[PDB]
């Protein structure tokens, strides 16, 4: 999957974050071996040597840890709708629908503007190396039997998700 | 997957909500045929006749639409940590770790209480029939070329996600 | 302020939570004396002896700590809009607008249903005694110079905010 | 109030957003005249001619509407805690506490790094002119009796809140 500007989004890292959350829950659910399985899957997804992780980096964003980078894991849309008289807006939305049919992203944004609709793209990002470290260290803590401490690191990984919301400039 | 009280959670409906969000994004991304594919997958997941949807219902919660029910699609944990002197807390967390190792959910909650830690379970829920209607109607709108209107219904489905946060009573 | 069912909402406790968040920020901002001022204000708001805290309790919700209760601190609305043909919906929204003008909450919900609109009320709640303890203990830690530990307790108080989203039954 | 980098944050615009949310709720609560009062207060706060709105602008962020700018309305902190042996971390947190006592923001971030703690600052932003337009147009709709349409614009204003989460570079 790609952003509106055609930058690649990591589905593997998205699934890894899903696995991290499920792993943390299973620690409290009395299923620590399931938690290890889920964290192990997240580790494999984030460290896949056949994946070119450069493809997912958001270059213009400084990560908290030196030498790390944020990668894109999801994109969503926020619309903001101005008030328009019902007739004028129905007409402009019809033109927006044509541009979406045609695959014309720029034309869609422009037609939506005529409909009183602004578009914001919300890019969900994680720091790649910091998240990798959380997962591998959490598994090590699970190996040692320090399950609560592992859960803290899995929560830390989730709390490292940020959302860059940016106006659409195509 | 199951809640702390061993009530079943619908992984199919969780994936359907993920598909609904991706479908909405692809409308704005100029990929309406991909959006239809994703919404069609969500429709199949939510309407699987081999699934016993009764297994996922949260009975004690009134859905907005008459005759509908909320179903569980995810569970997560929130902890609240009281301040304790470092030594006393390390000791109580060690006992909590033993109870998690043993699969003893009740014992884990009790040991965590001694560590100054309260546990809340956050159950993510959707209204099943209302969400089904949003998806099927969105696909129909996509068939008609009314892509923006379809996106509104997909957003409505996402906005119907609620989170029941409850103290753990095992 | 009151909920749709006319149950009282604590504006003092809402402001206390706002103060708790600002206090935590000021610890990291190198303004620990400002952080203490803000936490002291939150403590005074949550422990106001002239306030009848019973008025804000949500009775049907078990708090994590024995003998505690959740209180209401905010209410908001989520709407879910079904697809309707433009003309039929404009007509039903006009009737909904009349019922809101008249102060007729039940009539508003019913007219909105005819417009394809379901209404959910989101009640923001905090555990009163647990939050009080977090604030007073955080101030004590600030007095001792243990600012990071105080920040952890202020964050814990914020993480204790839950949102009960319920269908409107007037 | 100021960010970690000493950029000013608009408390007036924060209160305006709070008023916008309360105004929307009161429309559904059958208190449209209270909703107008709250929206009128938000309008006065956002359009205060004695306020130098330049002080709050985040210059490096393109707003969706041409000629508009994002302004800062809140700052919060996210910490990410690496696993450290209890003794080593207690010692590093003690040094972090000293730097916060001294008002040394840079020193606090550095000491926290030694404790395994990274710091992210979350800046809540709104587009100033777009939000002003939502409020003034919502009041006009309320004057006309179009309360549901006003509520849509108030929700749009709230949905325009974005959170810029950035690594701390002092
Ligand atoms: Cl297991
Ligand atoms: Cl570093
Ligand atoms: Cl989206
Ligand atoms: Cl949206
Ligand atoms: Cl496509
Ligand atoms: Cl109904
Ligand atoms: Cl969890
Ligand atoms: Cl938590
Ligand atoms: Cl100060
Ligand atoms: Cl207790
Ligand atoms: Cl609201
Ligand atoms: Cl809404
Ligand atoms: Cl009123
Ligand atoms: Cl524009
Ligand atoms: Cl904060
Ligand atoms: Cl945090
Ligand atoms: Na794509
Ligand atoms: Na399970
Ligand atoms: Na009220
Ligand atoms: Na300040």
């Amino acid at each position: 999957n790609v952003t509106l500007n055609n930058d690649k989004i990591s589905g593997q890292a998205w699934q890894a974050m899903r696995d991290i959350g499920m792993s943390r829950f299973e620690l409290f659910n009395g299923r620590t071996q399931k938690a290890e399985q889920l964290a192990a899957q997240a580790e494999k997804l984030l460290n896949d040597d056949s994946t070119d992780w450069n493809l997912y980096v958001k270059s213009d964003k400084k990560a908290p840890v030196e030498g790390d980078h944020y990668i894109r894991i999801n994109s969503s849309i926020t619309v903001a709708e101005d008030y328009l008289p019902a007739g004028q807006k129905n007409d402009a939305i019809n033109k927006a629908n044509q541009k979406m049919k045609e695959g014309d992203k720029k034309g869609t944004i422009e037609a939506l503007k005529l409909a009183g609709v602004s578009v914001i793209e919300n890019q969900e990002l994680i720091p790649l190396q910091q998240t990798r470290k959380d997962v591998t260290t959490a598994l090590s803590l699970m190996n040692e039997g320090k399950y609560y401490q592992a859960g803290l690191l899995l929560k830390s990984a989730q709390d490292g998700i940020v959302v860059d919301s940016q106006s659409v400039q195509l």
